[PDB]
């Protein structure tokens, strides 16, 4: 449940430029509705570029590529988001 101290910030200066919304109920995803699978079943946790493996990553947060020292939630979502297909 509760965020993490590092939790990417919505507004962060990378958040803006990736529409990041952190929560993917509410995302702008409905519009952006990238290819590979309807926009209800996409996050940040299905997202081909997440590196899971970040230095302090947790079930509910991982860290994604351009947003290093912070974290991602899984249940979030971003422009570039791009569904795991590799
Ligand atoms: S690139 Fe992927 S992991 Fe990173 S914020 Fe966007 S959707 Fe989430």
């Amino acid at each position: 449940a509760s965020a993490p101290a590092n939790a990417v910030a919505a507004d962060d200066a990378t958040a803006i430029a990736l529409k990041y919304n952190q929560d993917a109920t509410k995302s702008e995803r409905v519009a952006a509705a990238r290819p590979g699978l309807p926009p209800e079943e996409q996050h940040c946790a299905n997202c081909q570029f997440m590196q899971a493996d970040a230095a302090g990553a947790t079930d509910e947060w991982k860290g994604c590529q351009l947003f290093p020292g912070k974290l991602i939630n899984v249940n979030g979502w971003s422009a570039s988001w791009t569904l795991k297909a590799g």
